[PDB]
DNA sequence: TAACCGCGTTC
DNA sequence: TCTAGAACGCGGTTA
């Protein structure tokens, strides 16, 4: 078993090796060394100096494997190697009584005999422990082994024993008035991957320099810049039914394109390719050079080999493609197969646990898993051509997919341009994004750059978190773990949670630089910002800008000139002017509310452990069942007397021998019903004002963590400021010093949007499953703090002007032109600190309302005495002023619209787009025209007035085209814009008993396209609404798109089935439309857009063809 | 009406 | 196995 899984272990591990030696990495042995470990002496121990890019856990041989970890490295003279360490796994043993750590010693030492290979007693931190804080420190058995097979022995054999303790005694005497096993409190740190164990415990880092000497790795902190792999990206295009997916078990390659560390390749099918495909060039832009030497080949099974030895030929370290682990590879992968190749003695990849395709020697970097998880692109921009426009800048070639198994033998070289398009396309989009961001972030998180790629934003805070614990001695606690069911006053929970961000739609309409605005100030408000002046312009210039005012020259004229900004304001109260739109954000938002009130989930204590207490509120709210425990029981017994399948020779179980999960899965169910029946109600939602203790004496470590990572981010978006500073300072008739300023703003700006998503985070992760460091508590702290900052913000902008939307940090606003704004301090030293007053009046009141004066730490560590201080970090950080914005309005009373607006800039440009349907992927194509077609349009007009009337004649030209049903449009046009696209999650068998427009077309496009259209996830359902059945609901009316582009006998067939007119004839799309559905979605579109944002701000209906709502014309008559 | 769900946004 | 959070819009269905 052990030895005989070793087998299977130690025989992939000679593959690999054999693999690894082909592909130049030799197992690197250095030589002897009887002098000292100091990295000083670097260049006088024996060794070999190589960059690392890769690790992975291995077998190694001197019957059992010993367990240890491979590491690759690229060497300075051009070449290739590895080497290995070994390293025993590990997990301890807890006790509940220090004092006989010894009897439970004797006790696993014998009981472990099978697979233990050493015992040590060892201490560490326990920050749940009482007086840990003092230097006490929890005794824990570490239990050692050969490899990680031993390791999972251990953990099969001591789970009885953890089990055996949790239940009750057996009895025997009950007269009478303990063993060696019930001392045994619990297993630590048992499941650490072994590959994280050895990078933690041994400090060893993907990325960095080290020379391997017999006494381990010495990182060489002299050699600074990476070494440069050998990186080949490659996509692959394939033959395709029409109307249909491929399908790797009969579709063939067509082509492989690739590029390797510049130089563009392309291998074809001739088979299937019609023309010998000659040299091109495909440079897309300058920066992204495209020459391609082609290799036409005969057969397919030619091309897979011509790709494997080519690949065996340059030994890249790094394959990059898009979408390649869940399609490119495995139809490689089936293909090679099918033409008797095995794909792993070729070129090394197979898949794994999961389904993805690695290999030892070469990471696989899919740019896909980047752009899921760091682009903050949304979902409608994560394909390869939108990402290529978004962060390369241009557009790559396109070809409609039904077209390209034509096009192989029509039009080859159009299908030899776009497929080398894709190929440019992931390189670059790698080399420039993802290769920087990834091995730079492999240097701090203990993984390989394969799962620094794909793991959860979620694990990586995890990493970085267990490398803090472990280097300060701090003992991992275990995954948390959710109870099976949780109660509330009696009543089940069905799921509780916190109060999160705090949204308001304040105002809707047309804001405008040039269109005035009425404003009413509080001359209060005018008195405190007056009372405020002096100190918030010293807090500016000593805590905004870290400087002093004894180095201000002009701190007095500043001070003046705002005074009689604001006394002007006092004066004159009612005011129409000019508006200065205004954003006012908090930077890093949730993460400095944390490390501004020292929160970490060790810090939430519970008022039986721990001035030293900050105590802090939060809103919980849960959502529960109107049944009382009564009735609960009630069921469950009726539960008990019914029978339940089995779950694949005995047919029938009990409840009681169902699984504690399936119980409550069926008790939940029937509590459902009781209550509709009963209470006529399914969920009852409640909110509690609940406190917690914020120790602020705990060991930072978490909090720390999140400190560092803040400061790693504010460099980006540093870097991201000042370059767009530097575009502005150069002269726009200077094209390549735009271009590459440009060039650089992009970069950090995405270099600081995917540090943004792990930073943020390490505020999720407090809520995570499996988390080691959960707390509920901790994260609705955050989430009613920054409610509270941001309420008193708006509180004070409603006082001097007009809130216009809010959303958890950030106001978007509209000022008097007359309020005071931007000022520059003038240093002795010539220098300039800059100052908006808009801002620094905020940060002023946050940190006089918001400080932390309970912050403490740890002065003299040796003697265990801290220091409190005061901490503040959250500053509003100010954008703006903006030529326009333009919020919506709802369709029903009293109501408004969040998150949706869009935002110009002075120069015309769109700042921003926030939630329309134009950005969402999917949705109506008539809708996401019509959007990009109008907000531009918001910038013309002299007058608000004129502005709607400008906006109108598109609404007007719009609504013509469908109460025209669709005559004025091409026959294309119209497929495209009457087409609304929907992404199904899951697959349409895990919807039953559900109805939606993307079922429907579902279960119409398995109907008659077959079911292998509906056997994966992530189908997209292209349909459009037909009148066909009348009055029948719309999820019955939904039709595939596909249906107009079968034959005509299949047309017919299944639209009469899906119009339930067995005697229709006329199959144009334009018959089947239900023209008056779109012209309502229009009509809703140009209401929430434009005739009742018009009607808030005073002007009549600017299309009247759209009539208001029913509540709006009685509001207008009075 | 109002509760409720799937998707994809803004935070 | 691996797995960051909550608030919200909108087109739907359901009670
Ligand atoms: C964008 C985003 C925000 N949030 C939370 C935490 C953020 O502090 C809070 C505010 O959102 P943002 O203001 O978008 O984020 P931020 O304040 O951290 O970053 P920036 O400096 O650019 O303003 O919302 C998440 O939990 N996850 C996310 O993906
Ligand atoms: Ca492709
Ligand atoms: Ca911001
Ligand atoms: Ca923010």
């Amino acid at each position: 078993n052990n030895y005989a899984l070793s087998a299977q272990q130690l025989l992939n591990a000679s593959k690999i090796d054999d693999i690894d030696s082909m592909m130049g990495f030799e197992r690197y042995v250095p030589p002897q060394y009887n002098g000292r470990f100091d990295a000083k002496d670097i260049d006088q121990i024996p060794g070999r100096v190589g960059w690392l890019t890769n690790m992975h856990a291995t077998l190694v041989s001197q019957n059992q494997g010993i367990s240890g970890v491979d590491f690759y490295f690229l060497d300075e003279e051009g070449g290739s190697f590895k080497s290995t360490v070994v390293y025993d796994p590990y997990f301890f043993i807890a006790c509940n009584d220090e004092s006989r750590v010894n009897d439970v010693e004797e006790l696993v030492k014998k009981y472990l005999e099978s697979c233990l290979k050493s015992l040590q007693i060892i201490r560490k931190e326990d920050l749940t422990m009482d007086n840990h804080l003092l230097g006490l420190q929890k005794t824990l058995i570490k239990l050692s082994f050969v490899n990680s097979n031993q390791l999972f022995e251990a953990r099969k054999l001591l789970r009885p024993i953890l089990q055996d303790n949790a239940n009750n005694n057996v009895q025997r005497n009950i007269y009478n008035v303990v063993d060696a096993k019930h001392l045994i409190e619990d297993i630590r740190e048992y499941d650490v991957p072994y590959h994280v164990r050895v990078s933690i415990d041994k400090d060893i880092r993907v990325g960095k320099w080290y020379k391997v000497t017999q006494q381990g790795f010495i990182e060489d902190t002299r050699k600074i810049a990476f070494a440069d792999p050998v990186v080949m990206a490659f996509d692959i295009e394939t033959t395709k039914p029409p109307l249909k997916f491929p399908d790797s078990a009969v579709d063939q390659i067509m082509m492989i394109s690739y590029m390797i560390d510049g130089e563009g390749f392309l291998i074809t099918n001739r088979e299937i390719i019609s023309e010998d495909i000659e040299d091109f060039e495909y440079t897309p832009k300058p920066e992204y050079p495209g020459f391609f030497t082609i290799f036409n080949e005969n057969d397919e099974v030619a091309l897979l080999q011509r790709f494997f030895e080519h690949i065996r030929d340059v030994r890249p370290t790094v394959i990059s493609t898009f979408n390649g682990d869940f399609f490119d590879w495995p139809f490689i992968h089936n293909r090679s197969k099918i033409h008797g190749l095995d794909m792993f003695d070729e070129i090394g990849f197979a898949p794994d646990a999961e389904g993805e395709y690695k290999s030892s020697y070469c990471s696989h970097m899919d740019c896909f898993r980047w752009v899921k998880r760091d682009s903050y692109l949304p979902q409608g921009s994560q394909g390869l051509k939108a990402v290529t426009q978004s962060k390369l800048g241009y557009n790559p070639i396109e070809l409609d997919p039904e077209l390209m198994t034509p096009y192989a033998f029509e039009k080859p070289q159009h299908l030899s341009e776009y497929s080398v398009s894709d190929a440019v396309a992931t390189y670059y989009l790698y080399m420039k994004y993802v290769h920087p961001f990834i091995f730079s972030l492999c240097t701090i998180i203990p993984l390989n750059p394969d799962e620094t790629l794909r793991k959860g934003t979620g694990t990586l805070c995890e990493m970085l978190l267990m490398v803090q614990a472990y280097q300060h001695n701090i003992l991992l606690p275990n995954k948390h773990t959710d109870p099976i069911e949780r109660f509330y006053d009696g009543h089940l929970l069905e799921s509780e949670t916190y109060v999160g961000g705090h949204v308001e739609s304040l105002e809707a309409g047309v804001f405008r630089s040039d269109l005035k605005n009425e404003f009413k100030i509080d001359p209060s408000a005018i008195d405190e910002l007056l009372q405020e002046l002096p100190e918030a312009l010293k807090f500016s210039v000593e805590v905004e800008n870290k400087s002093s005012v004894d180095k201000v020259t002009n701190f007095e004229e500043i001070k003046n000139q705002i005074t009689q900004k604001l006394l002007e304001l006092k004066e004159n109260n009612i005011r129409n002017e000019l508006p200065l739109i205004y954003h006012v954000d908090v930077a890093s938002g949730y993460p400095n509310i944390m490390t501004t009130n020292r929160l970490q989930p060790d810090s939430i204590k519970a008022e039986r452990d721990c001035t030293c207490a900050r105590k802090l509120k939060w809103a919980w709210r849960g959502e529960f069942f109107p049944s009382k425990m009564d009735e609960y029981n009630m069921i469950k017994r009726a539960l008990q007397n019914e029978t339940f399948p089995n779950k694949n020779k005995k047919k029938v179980l009990t409840f009681d021998e169902l699984s504690y999960a399936d119980q409550v899965i069926h008790i939940k169910k029937r509590l459902t019903e009781y209550s509709r029946k009963v209470y006529h109600r399914v969920k009852v939602s409640e909110i509690v004002e609940r406190e917690a203790i914020v120790c602020q004496r705990e060991n930072p470590f978490y909090v720390d963590t999140v400190k560092s990572f803040r400061d790693r981010r504010y460099e980006f978006k540093g870097l991201a400021k000042t370059w767009k500073g530097n575009l502005s300072k150069i002269d726009p008739s200077d094209k390549h010093a735009r271009d590459e300023a440009k060039k650089m703003i992009v970069l950090y700006d995405s270099l600081q949007l995917a540090h943004k998503v792990i930073l943020n985070s390490f505020y999720g992760y407090v809520m995570r499953k499996g988390s080691r460091w959960y707390s509920m508590e901790m994260a609705g702290i955050t989430c009613l703090t920054g409610a509270t900052i941001i309420q008193m913000a708006r509180a004070l902008v409603e006082r001097v002007g007009r809130p216009l939307e809010l959303d958890t940090d950030g106001i978007w606003c509209i000022l008097p032109k007359s309020f005071p704004e931007t000022y520059f301090f003038t240093l002795e030293n010539g220098k300039k600190l800059y100052l908006s007053y808009p801002c620094s009046m905020l940060n002023y009141r946050v940190h006089q309302k918001f400080t932390n004066h309970q912050y403490q730490e740890l002065k003299d560590p040796l003697n265990y005495i801290y220091e409190t201080h005061s901490e503040n970090t959250i500053f509003f950080e100010v954008d703006g002023p903006y030529k326009a914005m333009i919020l919506p309005s709802s369709k029903e009373e009293g109501k408004g619209i969040k998150k949706r607006y869009a935002v110009f800039n002075e120069d015309g440009s769109l700042a921003e787009l926030k939630g329309f349907e134009l950005k969402r992927r999917g949705e109506l194509q008539l809708i996401k025209n019509f959007q990009s077609d109008i907000f531009k349009v918001f910038l013309e007009g002299d007058t608000l007035e004129g502005c709607y009337s400008a906006v109108a004649s598109v609404c007007n030209r719009w609504l013509d085209v469908l109460d025209s049903h669709g005559l004025m449009l091409e026959d294309e046009d119209l497929v495209s814009l009457i087409c609304e696209n929907r992404s199904m999650s899951k697959t349409l068998k895990e919807y039953e008993g559900q109805k939606s427009t993307s079922i429907t077309t579902a279960r119409r496009l398995g109907d008659f396209l077959g079911e292998d259209m509906v056997k994966d996830k992530g189908l997209q359902c292209k349909y459009i609404i037909s009148s066909k059945p009348f009055n029948a609901p719309v999820t019955e009316r939904a039709i595939p798109v596909a249906i107009f582009s079968a034959d005509i006998p299949i047309k017919r067939s299944f639209l009469r089935r899906w119009t339930l007119d067995p005697s229709l004839e006329d199959l144009d799309i334009r018959t089947i439309i239900d023209w008056g559905y779109y012209r309502e979605r229009l009509g809703s579109a140009i209401q929430k857009i434009i005739t009742i944002p018009a009607a808030l701000q005073g002007v009549s209906n600017p299309v009247p063809r759209v009539e208001h709502p029913d509540w709006l014309k009685r509001k207008i008559a009075t």
